RNA sequence: AUUGAAAGAGUGCUUCCCCAAACCCUUAACUGGUUGUAACAGUU
């Protein structure tokens, strides 16, 4: 049992709901966003099994290899540090998506985005292969954009930490369906990708203020008996 | 390769041009370095 953990030091990333008109994100990367993040490196070490037809399969198989060596579908997460915000961009997107209307129909939409300092991504495994571990190792490498292209990610370094079974306060996403008596945070983040279910992800991030805005950060940490310890200091990650 | 693939709030704009801190305006005026005092006494 390890669990593959990536520190990245990425800006901003854009990640929004059935959003029209403008485009507000997750205060947090999605679980499908760092699964394809994870293919798009995988890809790029190697399309020995990725390469094929078409990119739009090729991918969805990716995912799909890669749930399988997860625990389950909600078995990445993600967990900061620092104190991150949202903020807003306004960026000339096109709409030809829609019904007809030409191509170059393009609007001022306010593509907010989320700014922050540093994270934790934890991947939970089920006891790959040492080739496969090295595979993953330098496949958490190359993160090379989160979310849209306009916001890169950069990641820091890669490390196989283990459970150890200590009991502390933890700090990385967890669903909701099976947390309940555990300030508190939760919303839907689509945790599995549409290539053409119904569940729930908690988070244990506030809002915060300075003058007028919100400046998400961590406090009050629920109890779970799964934590572990890095850098110095102790996060928590949820094991179904 | 990620509710993500494509993605200009962006494209031109003299805060500009005109406009004397400008004009009139004797530190000016009245007023002594002034007044007294042997380089002196004495010397082959």
């Amino acid at each position: 049992m390890d669990i593959l953990l990536v520190c990245l030091r990425f800006p901003f990333f854009s990640v929004a709901k059935r959003s029209y008109q403008v485009r507000t994100s997750f205060l947090l990367p999605p679980p499908s966003a760092l699964k394809g993040a994870l293919a798009k490196g995988l890809i790029l070490l190697k399309p020995e099994k990725y390469a094929s037809s078409s990119l739009d399969e090729a991918a969805l198989k990716a995912i799909k290899e890669i749930e399988s060596k997860l625990v389950d579908i909600k078995a990445v997460s993600v967990a900061p540090l620092s104190p991150l915000i949202r903020n807003a961009f306004l960026l000339k997107r096109l709409r030809n998506l829609e019904s007809g209307s030409n191509a170059e129909k393009s609007d001022a939409m306010r593509r907010e985005y989320t700014f922050t300092r540093e994270l934790l991504v934890a991947y939970i495994f089920k006891n790959l292969t040492q080739e496969e571990k090295n595979l993953y190792l330098k496949a958490a490498m190359l993160i090379d954009v989160i979310g849209d292209t306009e916001s890169l990610a950069t990641p820091v370094w890669a490390s196989f930490v283990k459970p150890e079974d200590k009991k502390a306060p933890l700090a990385f996403s967890a669903p909701y369906t099976e947390i309940y008596s555990l300030r508190m945070y939760i919303e839907k983040m689509r945790v599995s990708p549409e290539y053409s279910q119904e569940e729930i992800f908690y988070l244990p991030i506030e809002e915060r203020r300075y003058k007028r805005i919100v400046y998400y950060a961590r406090i009050y940490p629920p109890e779970v008996e799964k934590a572990l310890t890095v850098d110095g200091e102790v996060l928590g990650i949820w094991i179904p």
